[PDB]
Order: C-alpha cells, then structure tokens, then sequence
C-alpha cells in the first residue's frame, strides 16, 4: 500500500526493520526481496538520470544475492515474477543510459564496472538481457498477464525507436492471449496492433487470423469504428470474421459505425478488391433486414433545420467549383442527395415525413429552380455561385421557430411500441468493458411531443424521448455536424479520467473529469446527451449582474469590448478582422498591460464569488460550492492543455447550477490547433481570467487551482503509454484530417475563413505527436507555443513578435527563466499558470474569446 501511495521511504523505514525476519524461515525472503525491487523501480520512475541507476544497481547487487537456492528453486511463480523484475530493472538502465548521450559516466568507477558487465555495446548487451528474461518471464487471470503485457510494450517501444526483428511476430499474440481473458490495458492499446499491420504486411497477418478467432468477441466494440473503416481498403482479410459476428451477435453496435464507413467508401479492381464486396454486400443484407434504423434516421433528418442545411451545401458548392476547376460528375451526384430529402416540392412518397415547414419550405423555395437544375445540372459550368446567398437571405427572412408540435415528424410523433420488429435499442450504449445485456439496455417506447430549440449558431433541437424502462431521457440533435472528433475526445477523457483514478494523489481529491454520451448515427447527424440543471458560464455571469450593470456592459462604448475594438483599431489603424497582425507590433508590453488593466478594472472583481453567494443562502455551503467549482476547473484545464484543446471561450464552459461543477463541451480544436490555423493563434494554454483568480480573491490563486492542477500532471506525465497510444491512434486515424477540418471549419463563419492549398501538406499528422510527447514528458510551454507557431504560422512577418511575446522579459514571466525541457512538475504548472495569467498574452488576442471577464 505504501508503494501505491507513493508514499516512500516510509515502506523503506518498514522494510528495513522487515528484513532480519524475512530470511528466518522460507518463502517469504523472496517476497521480500521482489517488494524490494517494486519499491526501487516505482522509487527511481520518479527520479532524474543519473539517480535512476543509483537506485536500481543497488537492488539488483542485493537482488542477485540470495540466489535460486530457495523456494524460488522450483515453484514457476517466483521464477516468473523474479524474471519480470530483472526485466524491468535492466530495461530501467538501458533507457536511463540511451535517454541521455551517453555523458553519465561521472560516477565511481565502481559503478562503471558494475553496469559494463553486460557504448553503445554494452546497451545493446543490457536490451538482449532485458529482452531474454522477459522471454523467460513469458515462458510460464492475474499474475500471468502481467508477463505478457510487460513483453509486449518492451517490444512496442522498442519498435518505436526504428520509426525515428521478431518483435512483430511476438507482441500481437504475446498481448492477444491477454486480452483473451481481460485486459483494459491491451484493450486501450489495440489500434497498435492496426498500425503494426500496416507497417508489417507480410508478417503476423495470418498470424492474427489464425489468433483474433479465439478472442471474445465483446472486447472489440469499443472500437469497432476503426475495423469498420478497415476493412473498406486493403489487409481486410486481417479481421472480417470478428466484424460478421459482431454484427451478427448485437447488430446494434455496428449500425451507425458501418453507416458512416460507406457514406465514403473504396475498392479495387483486384481479385481483393473484388472481394470483401460480396462480405459487406452480405454485412449490409443482414443489417437493416427491418428497415426500421434507416426510418429512424430519415426521421431525425427531417428534424434538423433546412435553413443551415442549405448554408452547408452553399460552402460545399462555393469551395468544390472554386477549388477544383475541373472536377467532373460530382456536383450532379451531390445535387441528387441534396435533393433526397429537401429538393423537391413532390417529396411525399419517397421523401415524405410532413413537416409544414420542409413542406412550407417545399412551398416558396420550391420550384425555384431554374437556377439549378436548368442551367448547372446541363452544362456543369461554374458560372458564379455567390448569386445565391439571396435565396439564403430569402429562406433566412422567414425563419419561424419550429417544434410546436412534435407532428413536424409523422414517423417521430405516433412512434408506437409496435410489436416484434427488431426494436430500436437507443444510440449511447454498448461502451466495452464487460459482457453487454442487450436485453437490459433501454428501448425507445415513444417520443415525447413537445420539442425546443437551442441557440447555439446551429440551432440544434432538444428531444425528450422516452424510454422502455418508464425513465426520461432527453438528448440534443445535432444536424449537419460531423462528431466523430468529439467521440475521439470523449474517449480521450474517459482514459484520461480512467488513469486520473489509479493513484492516491488524485483519486482522494475525487478528480474526476465530467463526461457526457455523444453517438453520431451517421455523418451529419448526431445525438450528444443534455445533460440537465446546467447554466452555461456566460449565462450564468450576465444574468447574475445587476440591470445596469449588464446595461453598461453590453452598451455605453466604455465597457471592456467596445473600449476593446477601440483600443485595437487606433492602435492598428484598421477597422476590420485581422487588425492584430499590425496591432502586435504597435504596442510594448508597457502600453498593453496598463491598458489591460485599466479596461479590466471596469468589470465587477466580484462577479461569480456574487453568483456563488447568491444561490447558497449559508456560509457552510458556499464555501462547499467554489472548492468543488475550483478544483473541477482547475483539472479540466490540466487536461486541456495536456491534449491541444483551444478556444476555450465563456459559450464553452458549463457550470452544473446544481452542484457547481464545471463541464466543457464543443471540442473543435482537439490537438493543438488554436494557435496554427487561425488569423490570431491563441497564446493561452487554458483559461483563466479574473473571474477566475477574484473567485477565491483574499487567498493567492497557488492554493488550491495549484495544487490540483500539480497532482493531475504528476498522474498523468507518471504513466505515459495508455493515453499516447490513444492520442496516437487518434492523430492517424484517417477520418481526421484536412478534407473535414476545414469543412468543419466552414460550418462556422469569420474565424479561418478557409482559402489556401499548400497548407495542407503543413497538417503534420505526425509532429501533433512529438509535441504532446514533449509537453507530457517535461517541455517548457513557451517553447512547445513558440514551436506550434513556427510550424502554423512559418515564414509570417509578424512571426518573430509572436513568439517574442509568447516567450517573457526575463525580468517577468518566469515561463522564460528555465530550461527548454527538463522541468520539474511544479515548474511547469508554474508556467503554465504564469502564461494563462500573462496581462501581455491576454490583452491581445481575440474578441471573441472575451480575455477581460
């Protein structure tokens, strides 16, 4: 237990007077010892270089006493875990030695000796004997897993060097027998086997197929949208059995998955690419055999408005004429599945589902088509598509609010339980981990009638669909949006939050991260769960302000935004978007921090501690309300900045009114994309503002934001692996990438308007990566910045002041007074905080991220 807390020298204080009556009687010397060797690797885990092999040559002089003329003789269990700790230990040396160059020969020649045993020699001998004795570990539930996991991330990371052997051909099965039984470890690191495969065509193939037959088959449903999108290219033969009785045992974790794989989907003219068509001609037979998943999608389609539908298909068209002059027979395939469902007036029938709105739509818009059909579905000629946006303008000026009634779907409204017809098992279930009982998973038994409408520049619609197990379930439809980022990111969070809780220091603070259910059922359309009694944080200060407050604020041109685009255009000289590319260079840090501060100082100091207090009605349970509100919005910018989450503005953050914690949702820059693609890269790693410092006002923010965010970085910079394979899986997954990023880009307006070509070789899928690596392995944050501007934003005049800005003085902002890397954990969160609470940073970035509340 000592060793789990982490709590050391004090099981070494025990230990010592432990071990005169270890050697007394048998079998418990070698327990004694193999404690010994955990307690020295988890000891020098957190160590610096040359301390790591102090700390691990004493163990393995004292290890190699008492030797096998014991009860490790013969029993194949002491053997075995004795054979994993030489494993570790010599593996502890070697990538002590090779982390460094090689310059930590300034120990005693003792030690020297002592470790040249068995250059670059000597390493190479270290690796061989580390890699025999795991063979030998691996050569004999729990106990047994440990060995096979333990060779098969040897062999991972040592693969991992030659990208910067029978290694292959062990860890696939080595990690698969794991993952047989039950491994959440192995099961986070699958996708690992998928880019082996890709790298290793002519190796381990049919070594899976022979092997992923025994597996069971519910391990694989947590990621069943990265098999699913396999399979349409080439090496499908790999796994297609799993994927068949997949489908076959619960066909409705595959559904939306195989949906949205052939939305997009390719073949060969091989004899391979002519098979697997006959498998997933078979897969799509027996799926859908009810037709009742494809009503219920047509259903939530007519759901979403058609007024940014429209919008969507207007960029679609403005950027595929412009961008590719000579693209042919793509805008006549397009101009038919927009026609699916919107185009015609004659819908009733195939189109069908009255919505006297798409119907009303089908009403003045209709027919209105000349322009259209008569001219670019004959020629295909370009002509100009920006003679359109007045039929936007058009549908725009009588956008009536919709969902009085929920008869705006037929098919959604008199849903009745029907009798056996392959029911419709609700999206968000089947999560992995365990044995799933369909038959216990809730069933959709009617749709409420009343139905509202959200405002968030989407206008998506809230449901409040019932459920077979006589509970209420409500859930927001997203149309038009693509959320298979945000599901990226969720799971992202679910590891994140699953490691948060695997150590003393952060599960008795009770970190947890908040995560909410988000299914996309296929391309476009999307349901996230409504999670309820929730106050978004703009929301909850506006209102909370006084009426002349909120009056002064949103109108009197001295408050912080008006005074703001002021400041901005005089300083600039230009009245528009991008005024900060010339307005960085027209202040120093003195002139922007006094006016940072002069046009912060309006705001009330006081503002959430006022909301706080204003809902509490005690001072036991205030105070009970802003610790819980600190330290859930001190973890969630840990965690943000560890992934390259950005645009955290107020719209963003929610505060759970019921409890006061704190939420994060539109998950739009999932790596570091904040700071590349944008007209003004944002400088902060997280926010954290006054509203924020002023909550806890008498008493120094180090106290209790410091702290936690502290513990959190030392849980998850202390066990790497589990969270950068899923980060990496994530980067190369080929659904992200810059033919959606911009498209999700251009479902938003003013922010990277998107028109440029060389930029999308400057994605990099492969330095996100190295720098998440590097700000997770100890990396300055300035200069992890100041890197993701040299690669976004290269060759920019204005490039030097950015990263001139982004850096410090060296008389303040102790963010540039350390080493580039190397740091400490405390260091660093110093870093961090000091640079979210930069006046320099804040008082030149964006408007709309609102730097003064």
């Amino acid at each position: 237990s000592a060793r789990k807390q982490n709590n050391f020298s004090l099981a070494m204080k025990l230990l010592k007077e432990l071990h005169k009556e270890s050697k007394t009687r048998d079998d418990w010397l070698v327990s004694w010892v193999q404690s010994y060797c955990r307690l020295s690797h988890c000891r020098s885990r957190s160590q610096g270089c040359s301390e790591q092999v102090l700390t691990v040559l004493k163990t393995v002089s004292l290890l190699d006493e008492n030797n096998v003329s014991s009860y490790l003789s013969k029993n194949i269990l002491a053997f075995r875990d004795q054979n994993i700790l030489l494993g570790t230990t010599y593996r502890i040396i070697a990538n002590a030695l090779s982390s460094e160059p090689a310059c930590l020969a300034e120990i005693e020649e003792d030690k020297a000796r002592r470790i040249l045993e068995l250059s670059e020699k000597v390493i190479a001998g270290l690796y061989q004997r580390a890699f025999q004795h795991l063979s030998e570990a691996v050569q004999a539930a729990a106990g047994v897993i440990d060995a096979y996991m333990t060779l098969a991330d040897f062999c991972d990371q040592q693969l991992r060097k030659e990208e910067e052997q029978a290694y292959p051909a062990l860890v696939v099965e080595k990690m698969l027998k794991a993952l047989k039984l039950n491994s959440n470890e192995a099961r986070l690191k699958f996708p690992r086997l998928l880019q082996i495969i890709e790298r290793y065509p002519e190796e381990t193939l049919s070594l899976m197929t022979k092997e992923i037959s025994s597996v069971p088959c519910w391990q694989f449903i947590s990621w069943i949208s990265h098999m699913v999108a396999l399979l349409d290219k080439d090496q499908a033969v790999a796994v297609q059995h799993s994927v068949e009785e997949i489908t076959d045992n619960y066909p409705q974790a595959i559904v939306y998955p195989f949906i949205i794989s052939s939305e997009s989907y390719s073949f060969k003219d091989t004899s391979t690419g002519h098979k697997n068509k006959e498998f997933v001609a078979r897969i799509k037979s027996k799926l859908d055999q009810g037709g009742v998943i494809q009503d219920f999608i047509n259903a939530l389609d007519q759901l979403s408005n058609p007024e940014l539908l429209f919008k969507d298909w207007s960029n679609d068209v403005r950027a595929e004429l412009a961008k590719t002059p000579v693209n042919k027979k793509n805008i006549e395939k397009m101009y038919e599945r927009m026609y699916a469902a919107l185009g015609d007036p004659k819908a009733p029938g195939l189109g069908a589902f009255r919505r006297k709105f798409i119907q009303t739509f089908g009403k003045e818009f209709d027919k209105h088509f000349g322009k259209g059909g008569s001219k670019l579905l004959r020629m295909k000629l370009s002509d100009f598509n920006d003679i359109t946006n007045m039929l936007l303008l058009k549908m725009n000026k009588d956008s009536k609010p919709p969902g009085n009634l929920k008869e705006c779907s037929p098919w959604m409204s008199d849903f009745k339980v029907e009798f056996l017809r392959n029911e419709l098992e609700i999206p968000g279930q089947y999560d992995g981990r365990g044995k799933p009982l369909p038959e216990y998973h809730v069933r959709i038994a009617g749709f409420d009638e009343r139905v509202t409408v959200m405002a968030s520049l989407r206008r998506p619609k809230r449901i409040i669909i019932r459920g077979h197990d006589e509970r209420e379930h409500p859930f927001l439809v997203k149309g038009g949006e693509d959320l298979r980022q945000d599901q990226r990111v969720e799971q992202l969070f679910q590891v994140m939050n699953g490691i948060l809780a695997q150590d003393s220091a952060c599960s008795q603070r009770a970190l947890q991260l908040r995560t909410y259910s988000v299914v996309p059922m296929t391309s476009r359309l999307g349901l996230i769960e409504w999670l309820e009694n929730t106050v978004t944080l703009k929301d909850l200060l506006l209102n909370t302000m006084s009426q002349e407050e909120k009056a002064a604020y949103l109108s009197d041109p001295r408050a912080p935004p008006c005074e703001y685009k002021d400041w901005l255009t005089k300083m600039s000289g230009k009245h528009d978007v991008g005024a900060y590319m010339l307005m960085y260079k027209g202040a120093n840090r003195t002139e922007t921090v006094t006016s940072f501060r002069k046009r912060e100082s309006k705001v009330p100091a006081d503002l959430l501690k006022r909301a706080f207090v204003r809902m509490s009605t005690s001072p036991e349970a205030f105070l009970a309300l802003r610790s819980h509100f600190a330290s859930s919005h001190a973890l969630i910018c840990i965690s943000h900045w560890i992934l390259g989450i950005g645009d955290r503005h107020l719209n963003n953050f929610m505060v759970a009114m019921e409890t006061g914690g704190v939420i994060g949702i539109d998950f739009g820059h999932a790596f570091g994309s904040a700071t590349q693609f944008l007209p003004v890269p944002e400088l902060m790693p997280f926010r954290l503002t006054r509203q924020f410092i002023n909550l806890m006002l008498p008493m120094k923010e180090t106290g209790l934001m410091y702290s936690i965010m502290v513990h959190a970085l030392r849980a998850f910079r202390s066990d790497p692996g589990l969270l950068t394979n899923t980060m990496d899986v994530f980067v190369k997954e080929p659904s992200f990438d810059w033919k959606n990023f911009e498209q999700k880009m251009l479902k938003k307006g003013g922010s990277w308007i998107q028109e440029i070509n060389v930029a999308e070789k400057n994605w990099y899928p492969r330095q996100k990566i190295c720098y998440a690596k590097r700000k997770l392995a100890g990396a300055n944050p300035a200069v992890i910045t100041c890197d993701e501007l040299l690669l976004g934003h290269e060759k920019a005049p204005a490039f030097r002041d950015y990263v001139a800005v982004a850096r410090g003085s060296k008389d303040h902002n102790i963010r540039a007074q350390e080493p580039e890397s190397g740091l400490s954990e405390e260091t660093q969160v110093k870093c961090l905080m000091d640079q979210a609470t930069d006046p320099n940073i804040l008082g030149r970035t964006w408007e709309g991220w609102e730097p003064w509340m």
